[PDB]
């Protein structure tokens, strides 16, 4: 999903 977006990343911690 989002794993260069640390934001998106932070947003969705249970996926990358």
């Amino acid at each position: 999903g989002c794993c260069s977006d640390p934001r998106c990343n932070m947003n969705n911690p249970d996926y990358c």
